[PDB]
Formats: structure tokens, C-alpha cells, sequence
């Protein structure tokens, strides 16, 4: 049994983000365990969905899954390089949009950008994925699984952003069904995250992303099993 790169958490504040690379969490017991906002300065410490910058069109948007849950079960194909993400509206209570942390209403509204036949995709941020991934010295520790976009080559507008409902003791509700791509991006440099919210410092880490953005076909990180 292989293991790919494992980050101790004191490595955590200059790492590159490693496809499919550990990155651990603290062991104090509190928030500031988080791996993500510690490798990520200017993302928060909790949620399934966190982003940076002010404003209405963010500069990232990480999304956080578990993968525990078998009623959201969110996943990743390896080998589609395809991530199926549920949204943040899991109990009743309030309409689709109506979440505390907007992850719903900015599904809705990075999936209409991408579709949109006026300044396509303009708003849509990088996304990165992390999946959580225990290790021994904490509970906290997380994977990467990628830099993602919206969509998926050959699902259309109705198929890749889905209200689905659900019943909670009785109660109906609906959650997004929000299906992306992977780009065949294999590292994202500590130069680029550190210089997230400036494009002239950045490198070329994310060039299938602005690639993408200009022409709405990904290169998509395609990878086969081995047997």
C-alpha cells in the first residue's frame, strides 16, 4: 500500500496543493485545527462551502465534503475526473436559497455564468475541492482533490445543477446537485495561493483554469484505474 504526499500540520502554511496529497489538522481540540484555512490564507476554519474576498463574485471558492453522509452523497469519479456536491440546505427549514453561508444561491449563480450566453463564466472563481481524509494524528486532516469548474463536457444546463427533494421526518425540502469537472491541474504552487488575491503575481498554476475561462471547454484530468 502507496501513500501519496502526507503534510504534517506545521508544514500546512507554505505547502503546494498536491492532487490527492494529506494535508493534516491540528490536534488542539479547537477550530483553529482546520487544515484549510491554515493553507489557505483568507478562507474560514468551517463549512462545506467557504470562499474569499468581499463581494459578490469571490477570488476562491473551496468546497468540503466528508463523504460520510450517505444521504448527500457527494463523490468523485477518478475516472471522468467528475465531482457530484451537494448543496448547503440538508434539513428543513428554509427555501433552497435561504442558507447561511449562500452556498446554494452561489451554485445558482456560478452555474448560470457558466451557461449564460452573455460574459460566460466571467464571475466564476477557481474552485478547489477537499475531501476529509483521517489520519493518526488527527481527525481534522483533509485531501485535495483538485482545482474544479462548473459543468461537466456533455451534461447540459438542466442535468448538471439539479434541485433535488428530500423528506426529513415527514418534512420535504430541496438541496443542489451540483455536478463539476476536475481540470487537469496537478498543482496549485504556494506562489500562486499566496498571491490569490493578485493575478499579476501569480504563476502559471492555473492556466487550464483561465484557459476555461476564455473558451468553456476544460482539460479534464482524466485518470484510468489500474487493476
Amino acid at each position: 500500500h502507496h501513500h501519496g504526499k502526507i503534510y504534517s500540520f506545521d508544514t500546512l502554511a507554505n505547502a503546494d496543493l498536491i492532487i490527492d496529497a494529506v494535508y493534516e489538522g491540528g490536534s488542539s481540540g479547537n477550530a483553529s485545527d482546520d487544515p484549510i484555512s491554515k493553507i489557505i490564507k483568507g478562507i474560514g476554519n468551517m463549512g462545506g462551502f467557504r470562499s474569499a474576498g468581499q463581494g459578490i463574485f469571490k477570488k476562491l471558492i473551496v468546497l468540503y465534503t466528508n463523504m460520510e453522509d450517505g444521504d448527500w452523497p457527494d463523490s468523485i469519479d477518478t475516472s471522468k475526473g467528475q465531482f457530484i456536491y451537494y448543496g448547503d440546505n440538508k434539513h428543513p427549514g428554509h427555501d433552497i436559497h435561504d442558507t447561511p453561508r449562500q452556498g446554494n444561491a452561489t451554485l445558482k449563480m456560478l452555474f448560470d455564468s457558466t451557461h449564460n450566453e452573455k460574459d460566460a463564466r466571467r464571475i466564476v472563481p477557481p474552485i478547489f475541492i477537499f475531501v476529509k481524509y483521517p489520519t493518526a494524528s488527527s481527525s481534522r486532516s483533509v485531501q485535495f482533490k483538485g482545482v474544479a469548474v462548473p459543468g461537466y463536457p456533455g451534461l447540459s444546463a438542466t442535468d448538471d445543477l439539479i434541485a433535488v427533494w428530500k423528506t426529513t421526518n415527514g418534512q420535504r425540502f430541496q438541496n443542489y446537485r451540483a455536478i463539476f469537472t476536475i481540470l487537469n491541474i496537478p498543482m496549485v504552487s504556494r506562489k500562486w495561493i499566496n498571491s490569490l488575491f493578485d493575478p499579476f503575481g501569480q504563476d502559471n498554476s492555473l492556466n487550464p483554469f483561465y484557459q476555461w475561462k476564455i473558451s468553456g471547454k476544460a482539460d479534464v484530468l482524466i485518470a484510468p484505474s489500474t487493476k
